[PDB]
């Protein structure tokens, strides 16, 4: 049980098992610089600011891509919406033009167990989430 690949399958792919705390760790700013199962296990570039996302209660994940203000077509944002209606976003939608949104709605009784991250030396290009 896997999600579609949100964003682009460019760069090298790293795969990570989700930690016991069930949080997704990020470095981000105008886009998503890095992702990982832990703050020390970020894959991607060396930019952005560190933040975390609780993976518990996730109903849907929404990717925002498009023409990046600082060059190229990039994955600039991932927005997590929870069963309680709350929404947390990592990355940004403020530095993109001609943007499109790929939304992935999780099936009932699906837990995120694996992370697949496509990135280069700068930014994260794409992500895929494997379930139970
Ligand atoms: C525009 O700069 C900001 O956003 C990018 C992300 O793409 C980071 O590299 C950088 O550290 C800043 O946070």
């Amino acid at each position: 049980m896997s999600s579609p690949i949100l964003g682009y399958t460019q760069g090298k792919m790293n795969q990570q098992r989700v930690g016991q705390d069930n949080r997704l760790y990020v470095r981000a700013g105008a886009a998503i610089d890095a992702l990982g199962s832990a703050s020390d296990l970020l894959v991607g570039g060396n930019g952005g600011s560190l933040s975390s996302v609780d993976l518990s209660g996730v109903k849907s994940i929404t990717a925002t891509s498009g023409d990046f203000q600082y060059g190229g077509q990039q994955l600039v944002a991932l927005t997590f919406t929870y069963q309680d209606g709350r929404q947390q976003t990592v990355g940004s939608k403020a530095y993109v033009t001609n943007a499109h949104e790929d939304r992935f709605d999780l099936p009932d009784a699906a837990k995120i167990t694996q992370l697949k991250i496509w990135a280069d030396d700068w930014l994260v290009k794409g992500v895929q989430f494997d379930l139970n």
